[PDB]
C-alpha cells in the first residue's frame, strides 16, 4: 500500500497556504523538542508545520508516518479571536483496520445565522463530494457540538479513494475557508468577542482531552511527550492565554524562516 498517502495532501496545502496567503503569512513558533519526533515502533516520525497571520492565530499540522499501517496528516485552522470564522478541520487518519477521514470546517455557532453565514454557501461544494465519500457511521456524542451540516465524516477503503475523492474535497474545503477569511472582517462588539473566546476555549479543550491523538503518541512516544506537544501546540491556546502570550489579532514572536518541508 501506499507507504505516505499524505504527503501529497501537505505538499499541495503547503503550496496552497504559501500561495493565498503571500507576504501575510509568518512562522508560528514551534516549541524546541517537538519539530520532528521519532521511535521505533520501522521508524516513525512526527513531522510539525506552523503559521500565523493576522487572521489565522495559528495553521499547524502534525504530519504522522509510521509506515502504511500508521499514517495521520492533522491540519486545522484557528481564526484570531476576534473573528467569527469557524475552524477549519482536516483529520486523514489511516490506520491497519482501514481509513478515518474528518473534514470540516467546524462551527463557533449553532445557530440559524451562523449557519446562514457560513454552512449554506458550502452546500453544494458538501454535496458534491459526500456523494462519493459516504457517511462513516457511529460518531462521539459529546463531538456533535463542534460539527457543521457541511461535516465529511467518511472511512474509505482503498488507497484510490483517499488520493482522488478525498483529496479533491480536501482541496475544495481549503479553497473554499481561505476565501472565506479573505472576506472576514473583524468583530468589534465586546459581547461577541466575550462569546467568540468561550466558544474557541470549548472547542479547544475538548480535543486537548479527548482527541483519539491522544492515545495514539502516548504508545508511540509516552505521556510526558504527548501531553506537551496537545497542550503546547496541538490545542495550546489555553496555555498561550493563561501565559500571557497571546494577544487578540496579534501574532506571536518568532523569526523561524517559513518551513514547508520535513526537517531531518
Ligand atoms: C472535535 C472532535 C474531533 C475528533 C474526535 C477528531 C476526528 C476523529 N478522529 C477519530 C478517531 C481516531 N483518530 C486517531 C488517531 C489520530 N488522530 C490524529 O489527529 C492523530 C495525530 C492521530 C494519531 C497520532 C485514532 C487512532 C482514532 C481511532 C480511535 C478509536 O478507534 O477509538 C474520530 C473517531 C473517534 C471515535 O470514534 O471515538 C474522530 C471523530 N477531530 C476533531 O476535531
Amino acid at each position: 500500500a501506499v507507504s505516505d498517502i499524505y504527503k501529497p495532501f501537505w505538499e499541495w496545502a503547503a503550496k496552497t497556504i504559501k500561495e493565498r496567503l503571500g507576504d501575510d503569512l509568518v512562522s508560528y513558533p514551534i516549541p524546541d523538542g517537538y519539530l520532528r519526533k521519532e521511535a521505533m515502533v520501522s521508524l516513525a516520525w512526527t513531522q510539525s508545520y506552523g503559521y500565523q497571520t493576522k487572521k489565522m492565530r495559528q495553521i499547524r499540522a502534525a504530519h504522522v508516518n509510521g509506515g502504511a499501517s500508521l499514517q495521520v496528516l492533522n491540519l486545522v485552522f484557528f481564526p484570531h479571536m476576534n473573528y467569527d470564522l469557524p475552524f477549519l478541520g482536516l483529520d486523514l487518519v489511516t490506520l491497519p483496520g482501514g481509513h478515518l477521514i474528518a473534514i470540516d470546517m467546524q462551527p463557533l455557532f449553532q445557530t440559524e445565522e451562523y449557519k446562514k453565514k457560513y454552512a449554506e454557501p458550502c452546500m453544494d461544494m458538501y454535496q458534491k463530494h459526500v456523494k462519493n465519500l459516504p457517511w462513516g457511521g457511529d460518531f462521539p456524542e459529546e463531538a456533535k457540538q463542534y460539527f457543521s451540516p457541511v461535516f465529511l465524516w467518511t472511512r474509505p477503503q482503498e488507497d484510490k479513494q483517499v488520493e482522488t475523492y478525498v483529496f479533491e474535497a480536501f482541496k475544495d474545503y481549503i479553497n473554499k475557508y481561505l476565501d472565506f477569511v479573505e472576506a472576514a472582517k473583524p468583530v468589534t462588539d465586546p459581547d461577541h468577542l466575550a462569546r467568540i473566546r468561550e466558544r474557541q476555549l470549548s472547542y479547544l479543550q475538548y480535543r486537548a482531552e479527548k482527541d483519539p491523538a491522544r492515545g495514539m503518541f502516548t504508545r508511540m512516544y509516552g505521556p510526558e511527550w504527548t501531553e506537551r506537544y496537545i497542550h503546547g501546540f496541538l490545542f495550546d491556546l489555553e496555555e498561550k492565554m493563561e501565559s500571557g502570550e497571546y494577544k487578540t489579532g496579534e501574532l506571536l514572536p518568532c523569526s523561524d524562516p517559513l518551513n514547508f518541508q520535513p526537517t531531518p
